[PDB]
């Protein structure tokens, strides 16, 4: 499953792009 995370993805995940969500920037993680 994919999630938005600050400031990076958690172990096991990979960063696929960026989220713009509620005025902040996030790592898009899958």
């Amino acid at each position: 499953a994919c999630y938005c995370r600050i400031p990076a993805c958690i172990a096991g995940e990979r960063r696929y792009g960026t989220c713009i969500y509620q005025g902040a920037l996030w790592a898009f993680c899958c």
